[PDB]
């Protein structure tokens, strides 16, 4: 029952990205001490969130979390640009992340305390998710169960660094360093940025709980379990956090690029036959999984005139969305070559919160006005206005810093829209039916090509 159903929860919370936020909001902090607090306001913030969606999922109860919500609440080209914001940013560059740093855990046990070839680490990456979409383009039923014992290797690995972090300090040395102070706070700037890789690894539990709420349907425990849940994550997240810093020391940090075998270079004989393997499969299960979506998404999207139907077909044959999945690989695969991924992690978050916000406030506004709709659940008013709250802060406070990015991303934004307005309401006459005809053709192009068709 729901006892079994809060570990479903905790499936769907966390992803890589505990192997790679850690170091990313020192950075943007210095202070420990800050450190964890981020740690922990990212914690309450998406209890926050996660209450909201699982309302809306239940209440608004939409295909498309995210995306159907936004569409109920205003049926405009709101909704589309989400559509488009997400295919050629979100999902691109999260799975380029996620891809680099497998690459980056695959190499750095070799090369110690010196740097490795950026070119290596790019093309080990390339090779890693070029593989796996055409691995994916066949039956699924091997990926899941890899996958399956992905998530065993993905805890266990867990287990292994925080029973030695704290058994470090356990057996001996024991309130090792009880010192934090660092500064660098100043109410703006880059706390907006460590918030941002902080939130980051707590990313995950937007709509993989409106999937999952169906599970037990425990009357009004959903939520309850939903509160029991997770402060477990953001305990964990923490307890990983202070092990790391109760081993290493911060200079260290800031030099290594695979924090967890350096972790283990401190305190072991072994050094390899744990860490970078297991990192590498979780990696990688996680960015198999993280794929689907898109074809997901690509379905929904295209099934209301959006992404033109030659895109969205199943294989003649192997029932698979073939096109779908190339697609998205091509556009994430140029993402995997980037100078940094916290550039690309504050390119995606601000976007992604952006999003955010826009369905809170479409929430709130469909409470208010269409008040009196069936719904099954009732919340206080209060705290979501104080998410949204949240949410407007986490998006302002990163203009003053870093202008640039934010500007860009509007930027591309924005040039979703010239395309809208050219097809949204489709004349089906002059030039346009022209490149449409062809488009036939290049779609039974493609169509020949792709040895598949439609649903």
């Amino acid at each position: 029952s729901l006892l079994n159903g809060v570990c479903l929860i905790v499936g769907n919370m966390i992803g890589s990205g505990i192997f790679v936020s850690p170091k990313g909001v020192l950075i943007y902090s210095a202070s420990f001490g800050l450190s964890l607090v981020i740690w922990a306001v990212g914690g309450l913030f998406s209890v926050f969130g996660a209450l909201c969606y699982a309302e809306l999922g239940t209440t608004i109860k939409k295909s498309g979390a995210s995306y159907a919500y936004i569409l109920e609440a205003f049926g405009g080209f709101l909704a589309f640009i989400r559509l488009w914001t997400s295919l050629l940013i979100i999902e691109p560059t999260s799975q380029a992340i996620i891809a680099i740093t497998f690459a980056n855990y695959m190499v750095q046990p070799l090369f110690p305390s010196c740097f490795a070839p950026y070119a290596a680490s790019r093309l080990l990456a390339a090779a890693c998710i070029c593989l796996l979409t055409f691995i994916n383009c066949a039956y699924v039923k091997w990926g899941t169960l890899v996958q399956d014992i992905f998530t065993y290797a993905k805890v266990l690995a867990l287990i292994a660094v925080i029973v030695a972090g704290i058994v470090r300090l356990g057996q001996g040395a024991s309130t090792h360093f009880e010192n934090s102070f660092e500064g660098s706070s100043f109410a703006v700037g880059d706390i907006a940025l460590a918030l941002y890789s902080a939130l980051f690894s707590y990313s995950g539990w937007d709509t993989l709980n409106y999937v999952t709420e169906e599970i037990k349907n425990p009357e009004r425990n959903l939520p309850l379990s939903i509160g029991i849940s997770m402060p477990i994550v953001t305990i964990i997240y923490i307890l990983t956090n202070v092990a790391y810093y109760t081993v290493l020391d911060m200079r260290d940090i800031l030099a290594s690029d695979a924090v967890a075998v350096t972790f283990a270079d401190q305190i072991f004989g072994i050094f390899n036959w744990i860490i970078p393997l297991s990192v590498a499969l979780s990696c990688f299960g996680g960015l198999n999984a993280s794929i689907v979506a898109a074809s997901r998404l690509f379905f929904v999207g295209s099934r209301e005139g959006h992404l033109p139907d030659a895109i969205c077909m199943i294989h003649v044959e192997r029932f698979t969305p073939v096109p779908s999945l190339l697609f998205n690989g091509i556009m994430a695969l140029i993402y995997l070559c980037v100078e940094d991924i916290f550039q690309l992690i504050n390119y995606y978050s601000f976007s992604y919160w952006f999003f955010v916000g826009l369905s809170i406030v479409g929430q709130l506004y469909l409470r208010w006005k269409e008040p009196d709709r069936p719904r099954p659940l009732k919340l206080s008013v209060f705290f979501p206005i104080v998410f949204c709250l949240c949410t407007i802060f986490l998006v302002a406070v990163p203009l003053y810093s870093d202008t640039i990015n934010s500007l860009i991303g509007i930027a591309i934004a924005l040039s979703g829209l010239p395309f809208y307005f050219l097809i949204i309401r489709v004349p089906e006459h002059k030039r346009p039916l022209y490149l449409r005809r062809i488009v036939g053709s290049a779609t039974r192009y493609l169509q020949v090509l792709c040895m598949s068709v439609a649903a």
